[PDB]
């Protein structure tokens, strides 16, 4: 029920500011947004009705940050290629882990496991996350879901803030304020747009 939410006019209104040269333009679309949010039992549909909004308002914002806007697929310039040595989820020699999609899914480990609820080969085909546009948004649904605490964080009254612990716990207790600051701005004008409030501890 989340396309109840957010509209094809909401979701072009977020795309829309994306630079055309922006990768992304294009790319990040609304109908791989509601196939991955329909995918995942309970995103945005879990709670009240302002819940719900303030889920999926925390989920763009925090996809807004990640990409710039829903301007990139890849990371820029990546150091290295986020590969952490495993048996479980061993890298592939000449594949790169580096961020892709909505929530810039790194490291091969977060890889194999996205590919493995997802259907594709994670650690093998990493290069899928930024081809397809409805695996993209899933593995971004995916991680909020089923690899953070980012969905209970926002059911269970920690608010927008909570989320940005969930995702990179560094940047909370002034770890980096303008990275908090980048995120919080784009949860409070997504709030806006839904006509919802902010809630409570929306910083962190």
């Amino acid at each position: 029920s989340v396309g109840g939410i957010i509209s094809q006019s909401f979701f072009n209104g977020l795309a829309g500011g994306a630079a055309s040269s922006c990768e992304g333009k294009g790319f990040y679309t609304y109908n791989a947004f509601i196939a991955a949010a329909n995918a995942y039992s309970g995103f945005g549909t879990t709670g009240s009705n302002d819940v719900k909004k303030r889920e999926l308002a925390a989920f763009f914002a925090n996809v807004m940050h990640e990409t710039g806007g829903l301007c990139y697929i890849n990371e820029k310039n990546p150091p290295i290629n986020y590969c952490q040595s495993s048996s479980t989820w061993p890298c592939t020699s000449g594949k790169s882990y580096h961020g892709r999609g909505p929530l810039q899914l790194s490291w091969n480990y977060n890889y194999g496991a996205a590919g493995k609820s997802i259907g594709f080969d994670g650690l093998n085909n990493p290069e899928k996350v930024g081809q397809d546009s409805t695996i993209s948004f899933k593995t971004a649904v995916w991680f909020w879901m089923k690899n953070s605490n980012c969905h209970s964080a926002i059911t269970s009254g920690q608010g927008f803030g909570g989320t940005i612990k969930a995702i990179n716990s560094m940047e909370c207790n002034g770890g980096n304020s303008g990275e908090v600051s980048s995120r919080v701005n784009y949860y409070k004008k997504i709030c806006s747009q839904l006509g919802v409030d902010p809630g409570a501890n929306v910083s962190c």
